[PDB]
């Protein structure tokens, strides 16, 4: 194999205007007590949908960017209005 790089800090990207991104939420051991997925930014629903039947992974695709798309983001798992759980928090800064 080739070498790899890891650079810490990683928790804000710089993204470009124009720009595809792609979300993803992950919920390893306990996906399938969850039957909703929401994108959170900035502390409110930005997006929403149904959990995958068989797989762990729960994707957003948010493109082509502009400088609404700056912010905070974490994925939320739900069930009824009772139970949920988030991820960390990552940071987007578009640029023109």
């Amino acid at each position: 194999s080739l070498p790899d790089i890891t650079i810490f800090p990683n928790s804000s990207l710089m993204i470009s205007q124009g720009t595809f991104v792609t979300v993803v939420c992950s919920y390893s051991d306990k996906h399938d007590l969850y039957n909703m997925v929401r994108l959170e930014k900035d502390g409110s629903t930005f997006m929403e949908k149904s959990t995958e039947p068989y797989k762990t992974e729960d994707e957003f695709e948010i493109g082509p960017v502009n400088e609404t798309i700056t912010g905070h983001y974490s994925c939320i798992y739900s069930k009824g209005i009772t139970w949920s759980e988030r991820s960390k928090t990552l940071e987007l800064k578009v640029i023109k």
